[PDB]
C-alpha cells in the first residue's frame, strides 16, 4: 500500500510518517515546507519506500501527480493557526478549504481508496455539551479556522459518496509534542527564552482544553485507520483527545517549572470574554468513547502530556 | 432597510425580491443570469427602490461593490443542480463555496448586519432520523452539492463570529412553483410535452421527499428573518419544509393527470439503490417544529403543492 501524507514534513505529519514507515507502508510526502522542515523527516530521505515532493497544494498539477499510484491519502496539510483568522482569513481558507478541494478533485479520478483527514475540535464551536460527542450539533464554529475545517469535512464526505472512496474524519483536540512550531507551549518557551522575568499570557488564563501528546495521537490515528479499513462505513467520524483538560495558567506554571524559571505572569485579559483572540474557544474536551472502542486510550493525561512536551522541546 | 439579494433573478430569489419590494425595502439584486432571467424581475426594473447588478460573484470586486450601503444580504445565488455533481463538481464548488467565501470577505469590510442563507436538506445526507431536526449529526452529505452547502454554512458561521455580524441559516426542503427551470416537475412536463406516451422516471420512483410551494417558502423566510432580527442569536438554524412527503411516482401521476395524459412509466432503476443519480437522497422530510414556533405553517401540503405547481407551470407555458 502506498499512502500519501500531505503536510508530512510538519509536526503531526512527520510523526505519522515515522509510524507509517516503521509499519512498512510506502509513504509519499507532499509538503511546501511553508511550516514544515526536512529536519522533521530527514531520517527517511532516500529510503526505498519513501518519496518527498516539495509542492504547494494550491498547484493543481502537483496535487494530481502526488496522488498517482496511491491507495490511501492522509491529508494533514493546513495552516493550523486559529489566531490569524481575524486578520488573515483568506490564508486559512486557502490552506484548509481550497487545497482540500484540490486534493479531492485529484483523488476523484484516481485509485485512491481511503482518505483520512485531521479535522479539529473547533468544528464544535463553543460546545454546550462537554465531553463533546461526535454527534453534537448544530455545528457552529466561531473561528475562520474551525469553519474552514468543517468545510473541508463536508467536501470530503460529498466526494467520498459521489466518487466511491471511503473517508475517515478524525477531530483532534490540542495535539502537543516534539517538532511543533505552533501553540501555547512553544510560545511560552520562546517568551521565557527572551525574558525569564515576565510571561505574557493571552486571555484570562482560564481557557481550559484537552491536550493529547503526539505519541498517543499517532497511536490513535493508526488504530482508528485500521478499524476503519476493516469496516464498511463510507464516512466515519471520530474524536481524538484526552480524558481530562487543563488551563492556560497551569500550562504556564508547568512551562516555568520545567525551565527552572520564576516569571511574573501578566495576563492580557483577552477579548470576547477572556479568550486569547477572536475565535479562541474557551472550553474544550472531546468524548473519546467511540475511539476507545478500538482498544485505544491515552497513555498520558493532559498534565503529563504538557510536561513531557516541554521537556522534549527543551532538548 | 437596504438589502442585497444575490441570485435575486432566479426562482426563489425573484419571489423574495417581489415580497421585499412590496413591503417597501430598498432592494439590490446581484445575479449573473446563468440560470435566472430579467423576465423574473422585469416588473421592478426602473423602480427607484430597485437596483440590478448583472455580475458573477466569482469576481470579488463585483461583490465588494454589491454589499456597499447594504444592511442585510439574502444569499440565494448558487447552482442548485445536485445531478451535475458526478460530472462537474467544480461548478458546484464555485457556485456554492467560492462565491459564498467572496461574499463573506466583502461583508467583512462593510456595514452589513444580517446574512440570510438558503441552505439545503442535502446537508443531512441520507438522514437516519426522519423527520430530521436542525441538530441532527454527524452531518454526512452524499452529494457534492450538499457538501458545498454545508461548507458554505460553516464559513458563514465562522465569519459571523469572527467579524461580528448575525447569520440566519435556513435549510430548505424541495421548493417548487412558478419561475422554476429546475426540478422533477419541470423535467416531467418537458418530457411529456416531447412524448406524451412515455415518461422516463429516474431511479425506482420510490424517492420520497417533502415539497413546499414557493408561496409558503417566502412567507417562511420572512417570518424567520423577522423573528431572527428580533432575536439574540449570533447564528441560527432553521429547517423549512412541509409536514408530509411524496414519491416521484406520485409526482409523475399528478403531472400526468394535470396534462390529461396517461403515459407508460419507464423507470431507469437509478444507482446506489434506486437513486436518480449519484448523491440523490432517497428519503427526505425535515422537522419544522422550530420554524412552527415562529407562527409559520405551510398553507399547502406536498401533494397540493405539486399539483398547484403543475397547473402554474402549464398556464405559464401556454402564455
Ligand atoms: N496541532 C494540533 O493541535 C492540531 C489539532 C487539530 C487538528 N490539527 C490538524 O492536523 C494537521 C497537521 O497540523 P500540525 O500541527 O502538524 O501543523 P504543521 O504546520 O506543523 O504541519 C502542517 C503541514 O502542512 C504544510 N502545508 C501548509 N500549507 C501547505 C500547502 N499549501 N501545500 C502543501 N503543504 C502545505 C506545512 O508546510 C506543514 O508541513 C492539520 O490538518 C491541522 O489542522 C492539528
Ligand atoms: N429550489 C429548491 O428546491 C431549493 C431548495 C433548497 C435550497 N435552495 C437554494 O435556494 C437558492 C436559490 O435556488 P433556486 O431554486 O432559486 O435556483 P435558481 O437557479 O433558480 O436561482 C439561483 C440564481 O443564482 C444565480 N447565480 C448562479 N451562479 C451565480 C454566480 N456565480 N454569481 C451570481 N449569481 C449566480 C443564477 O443565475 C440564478 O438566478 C440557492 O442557494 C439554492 O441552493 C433551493
Ligand atoms: C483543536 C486545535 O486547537 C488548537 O488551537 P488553540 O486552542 O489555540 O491552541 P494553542 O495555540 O496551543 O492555545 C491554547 C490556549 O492557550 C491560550 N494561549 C495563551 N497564551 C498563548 C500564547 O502566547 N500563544 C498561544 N498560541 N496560545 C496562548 C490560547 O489562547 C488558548 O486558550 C490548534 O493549534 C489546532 O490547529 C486545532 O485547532
Ligand atoms: C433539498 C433540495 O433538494 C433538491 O434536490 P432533488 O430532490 O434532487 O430535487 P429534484 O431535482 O426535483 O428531484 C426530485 C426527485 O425526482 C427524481 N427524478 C426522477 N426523474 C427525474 C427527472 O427526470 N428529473 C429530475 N430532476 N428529477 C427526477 C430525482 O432523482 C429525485 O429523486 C434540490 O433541487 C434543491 O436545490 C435542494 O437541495
Amino acid at each position: 500500500m502506498r499512502v500519501l501524507v500531505t503536510g508530512g514534513a510538519g509536526f503531526i505529519g512527520s510523526h505519522l510518517v515515522d509510524r507509517l514507515m516503521e509499519e512498512g507502508y510506502k509513504v509519499r510526502v507532499l509538503d511546501d515546507l511553508s511550516a514544515g522542515s526536512l529536519k522533521n523527516i530527514e531520517g527517511w530521505l532516500g529510503n526505498e519506500n519513501f518519496e518527498f515532493i516539495k509542492g504547494d497544494m494550491r498547484d493543481v498539477e502537483i496535487v494530481s501527480k502526488a496522488v498517482k499510484d496511491v491507495d490511501a491519502v492522509f491529508h494533514l496539510a493546513a495552516n493550523p493557526e486559529v489566531r490569524i483568522g481575524s486578520q488573515s482569513p483568506e490564508l486559512l481558507y486557502e490552506t484548509n478549504v481550497l487545497i482540500t478541494y484540490n486534493l479531492l478533485n485529484a483523488v476523484r479520478n484516481s485509485g485512491v481508496k481511503y482518505l483520512v483527514f485531521t479535522s479539529s475540535s473547533t468544528v464544535y464551536g463553543d460546545a454546550k455539551v462537554i465531553p463533546t460527542p461526535e454527534d453534537y450539533a448544530p455545528l457552529e464554529p466561531i473561528s475562520v479556522y474551525g469553519a474552514a475545517k468543517l468545510a473541508a469535512e463536508a467536501l470530503i464526505s460529498g466526494y467520498a459518496h459521489t466518487f466511491d472512496f471511503r473517508a475517515l474524519i478524525i477531530r483532534l483536540a490540542n495535539i502537543i509534542g516534539k517538532r511543533s512550531n505552533h501553540g501555547v507551549i512553544y510560545d511560552f518557551i520562546n517568551k521565557l527564552k527572551a525574558n525569564p522575568n515576565e510571561l505574557e499570557i493571552l486571555g484570562d488564563g482560564t481557557q481550559r482544553k484537552s491536550y493529547l501528546h503526539i505519541s498517543d495521537t499517532i497511536d490513535g490515528i493508526m488504530k482508528l485507520f485500521e478499524h476503519f479499513l476493516n469496516g464498511e462505513e463510507r464516512v466515519d467520524f471520530y474524536n481524538l483527545g484526552n480524558e481530562d483538560w487543563i488551563t492556560v495558567k497551569e500550562i504556564a506554571e508547568i512551562v516555568s517549572e520545567e525551565m527552572n524559571l520564576n516569571p511574573r505572569f501578566k495576563f492580557t485579559g483577552g477579548v470576547d470574554g477572556g479568550r486569547g483572540w477572536k475565535g479562541d474557544v474557551k472550553l474544550m474536551l472531546l468524548s473519546i468513547e467511540k475511539a476507545k472502542r478500538t482498544g485505544w486510550k491515552p497513555r498520558m493525561n493532559s498534565y503529563e502530556a504538557v510536561r513531557k512536551t516541554v521537556r522534549e522541546m527543551l532538548e
